[PDB]
């Protein structure tokens, strides 16, 4: 059967593997609701990747996070090793009852399932463009260097570094990533930024057009250094619909690597096939596909699964 491995409608997945607990976690938006308006999120569980178990709620907006009223999307997640100890740090965005626009808040906790102590405001509440949204937060740790970085946002891409303790950005570190160029059929930025690291390139992953459109897909480009600039890949798209195998909108992805392995999956959201006309961009379902790399270093285009 495959696809999508999460029942009902969940999308913008974050994955983690656990060195804890040596079980897979992915941290999706709670969909279904119209106008995106799931306000908590909930972790599912798997020892294999082929079946997946819902645990508890981990964070609801209002009842953990004092600044926060709702629209709680699209969370990224880092695991630590610290003194011996497992730190997890949740980022995510919220709705302030404030209504100054999404911003980007921080929860931790000493387990993959929680429970998750939020920070008791947000840590990212402007632009360095101007424009856009402060949302769709990723967090990603140099393997090289053991710094740890933010990338985020909605219309513009940007990376700043973060402090030590993980609660905040080194503001004077911002940078404004944006690939540049490109169009709906091929890379022009719109959202959802993911970084990985293998082998001695940086790998920068964003999707192109709007959530709601089978035309949702994701491109990629890379760099020497986490933060740029970005070289867009000469083929850059990663993963686009398949019509002909009901495969619509496919993107907002996530990048799990098998512990210990070369070996690498894409888990990612789709339009379920029943809603292409019926609130597509809020009934969406979390899938996940193999994905493997070129002898050169290039990304060879994900092949989805129905």
């Amino acid at each position: 059967s495959g696809n999508p491995i999460l029942p009902g409608f969940h999308a913008d997945p974050e994955v983690l593997y656990s060195h804890q607990t040596k079980r897979y976690y992915i941290y999706p938006t709670s969909d279904g609701f119209p106008g995106w308006g799931g306000s908590y999120f909930k972790v599912f569980s798997s020892k294999n990747l082929k079946t997946w178990k819902e645990e508890t709620v981990i964070l609801e907006m209002g009842k953990n996070v004092s600044w926060a009223n709702g629209n709680a999307w699209a969370p990224c997640i880092e695991e630590k090793k610290i003194d011996g100890k497992y730190k997890y740090f949740f980022y995510y965005s919220a709705n302030p009852t404030t209504n100054k626009g999404k911003q980007i808040g921080v929860a931790v906790a000493d387990s993959p399932t929680g429970p998750f102590t939020d920070l008791g405001k947000p840590i990212i509440t402007s632009s360095p463009t101007g424009r856009g949204q402060q949302i769709d937060v990723d967090v990603f740790t140099d393997p090289v260097s053991g710094k740890s970085y933010l990338y985020w946002g909605n219309g513009y891409m940007a990376g700043a570094e973060l402090n030590d303790d993980m609660l905040s950005i080194k503001e004077e570190t911002t940078v404004v990533l944006t690939p540049k160029g490109g169009t709906l059929q091929t890379y022009a930025y719109r959202e959802a930024p993911y970084v990985i690291y293998r082998k001695g390139i940086y790998y920068f992953f964003w999707s192109v057009d709007d959530t709601g459109s089978p035309n949702y897909h994701v491109v990629y480009g890379t760099a020497q250094s986490p933060l740029g600039p970005i070289e867009v890949a000469k083929e850059p798209i990663v993963l686009i619909q398949n019509p002909k195998e009901e495969i619509y909108g496919p993107a907002h992805n996530s990048i799990l690597q098998v512990p210990g392995k070369d070996k690498w999956y894409i888990v990612y959201h789709r339009i379920n096939k029943n809603h292409l006309n019926d609130g597509p961009g809020w009934h969406r379902e979390v899938c996940i596909d193999r994905m493997e790399f070129n002898p050169d270093g290039t990304i060879k285009q994900v092949i989805p699964t129905p």
